[PDB]
């Protein structure tokens, strides 16, 4: 019996709302960060770079028993989309290959999806601004979700060619004020959302309200970075992983920050969330994430 | 761009000939243990343990410069006891091209560069060869190695003679079936363990002067098949050093000195000592599964 292969929109269809993702999610985020009482099994995502063709492969592997899923996606992002993934769902009990599915729309809506866990905990009293860097797929996800999640009064936007997010702009629901400059667009923002490939810092904690929530989700490689020292070094970090951080995150290895915090910890009620004071979550992307999402699509296809 | 999928008798239509599957084989060894100046970028495998359900998923990403090749071997292995699926993208944009079964392409490969370190390692005069071990990898070794080599005498020994019997008389030629590890590998010349042994089976004592030994077995550090005797006194070679010293517990668990990658000796940077008593350590790596998808996607393209 030949593994299934599930189509990009096969599975939107099976995945159905983002923000149905939540729970299980921060199910996943706590069941990884209590380790050995967790039941997740994920070593640090493997990358192998192509120079060539200035690219990566991402390869990341996991078994969560809870789920009781055993699955891996691989993804490949070069500096068609600029990120493509797949997702392989494996029998945990046998090993056979069950499925093959479209990874692309589990990304972009998971890594929405947690960054909407971390800022509904994270996000100031008060969080009237939303300020988002970027105007790429991830953008799109995440505009979703937290105007869907959220009541923020203004959503900004910043992106490196500014015709690309006034298309973002016209193209989404509601109104997004277009700013010309990164300093302008975080000026009084109580959230901002980081999703450029960008590899020197954009973002500078000097711009920064004090107390604000910063979701750093791009410069997912050791040499490169979204945000400047000052940020890095005076908020209080939370990550996904600190064994990927440690390994793969430029604004944690460069910066020389401390990891205060899991953010499943968070979750789990083991460490607080400093909601007061200025945050940052720094993502990387962790494979448990993407199991839940792929765990759900094949149960609700085989349904 | 739905992706293909090729099934194993799919792959196995388009790897017929092992004429073709040798020589990219020797090229992509030559290269890799090159370093990163030879164009291979190949991370130690990574393992996730799954005790839950007594069980691996063996993780074994790979690019080639000099193919221009992007891989991913995803084995399986629970106590069909290994299950393969090799993933081909396209270098310049990402896409995936194919997925196929790796069943196949593991066995053939894993049977091809065993043959091409005891093409150049085997002792003058090798007209016994012995096989511990009666699974996948002996019927693959078994093919290859009586259609490149011309062994006088081919014997066998397993742990459950009942599968010994039944490959004797599944192969063509004739199979002498042994009772004990001593019996067959007394007197041999070239040596293929592929068993699921954790603890030594083979004792250098018993080993003959000048013997090559293929030690394929054991791919987990506390897992071993040969003693401390035979690993310290042979010349020792590995597919990859890094993949040794994190996953052959023959290696570790006996101290042995590394001679050389067989890369090293393909590309003429190390001697083969067809004269000493050797021994071939492989792990399995992630450019033999590239090589051996690329050869398939090649000619299924075609
Ligand atoms: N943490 C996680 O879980 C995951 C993280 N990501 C990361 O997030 C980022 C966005 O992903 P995605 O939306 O799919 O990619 P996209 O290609 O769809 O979007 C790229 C965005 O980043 C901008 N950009 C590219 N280079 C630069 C640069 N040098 N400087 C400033 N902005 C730049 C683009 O702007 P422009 O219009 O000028 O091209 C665009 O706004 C990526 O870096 C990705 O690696 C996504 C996967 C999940
Ligand atoms: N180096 C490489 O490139 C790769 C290495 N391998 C490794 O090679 C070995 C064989 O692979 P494969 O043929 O596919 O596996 P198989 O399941 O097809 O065959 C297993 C063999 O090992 C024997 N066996 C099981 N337990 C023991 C034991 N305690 N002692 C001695 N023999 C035992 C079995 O005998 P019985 O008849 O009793 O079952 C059988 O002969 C494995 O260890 C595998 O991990 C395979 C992938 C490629």
């Amino acid at each position: 019996r030949a593994p299934a292969f599930l189509s990009a929109e096969e599975v939107q269809d099976h995945l159905r709302s983002s923000s149905l993702l939540i729970p299980p999610l921060e199910a996943a985020l706590a069941n990884f960060s209590k380790g050995p009482d967790g039941g997740v099994m994920q070593p640090v995502r493997t990358v192998v770079p192509v120079a060539k063709h200035r690219g990566f492969l991402g390869v990341m592997p996991a078994y969560s028993a809870a789920e009781d899923a055993l699955t891996t996606k691989l993804v490949t992002f070069y500096e068609v989309p600029s990120h493509q993934a797949s997702v392989l769902l494996f029998d945990p009990s046998n090993g056979s290959l069950l499925a093959v599915m479209d990874g692309n729309v589990i990304t972009a809506k998971r890594t929405a999806a947690v960054s909407a866990i971390a800022t509904k905990l994270l996000k100031p009293p008060g969080s009237d601004v939303l300020c988002i860097l970027g105007a790429g797929v991830q953008a799109y996800s995440h505009y979703e979700i937290f105007t869907e999640q959220f009541s923020f009064k203004e959503v900004r936007m910043w992106n490196r060619t500014r015709e690309n997010a006034e298309k973002f702009a016209s193209t989404v629901q509601g109104d997004v004020r277009v700013c010309s400059s990164v300093q302008e667009a975080v000026t009084g923002a109580d959230v901002i959302i980081t999703v450029t490939m960008a590899t020197e810092p954009i973002l500078f904690g000097e711009w920064v309200k004090p107390g604000a929530h910063i979701n750093a989700v791009g410069a997912s490689r050791p040499d490169w970075r979204e945000l400047d020292d000052e940020l890095m070094r005076q908020a209080v970090l939370y990550v996904d992983s600190r064994e990927a951080a440690l390994k793969e995150s430029g604004d944690v290895l460069l910066s020389g920050a401390d990891i205060f915090a899991e953010l499943g910890e968070v979750i789990s009620g083991a460490k607080p969330a400093h909601c007061e004071k200025t945050t940052v979550f720094k993502s990387l992307g962790m494979a448990v994430e993407d199991l839940v999402a792929a765990k759900l699509v094949y149960d609700s296809w085989s349904s």
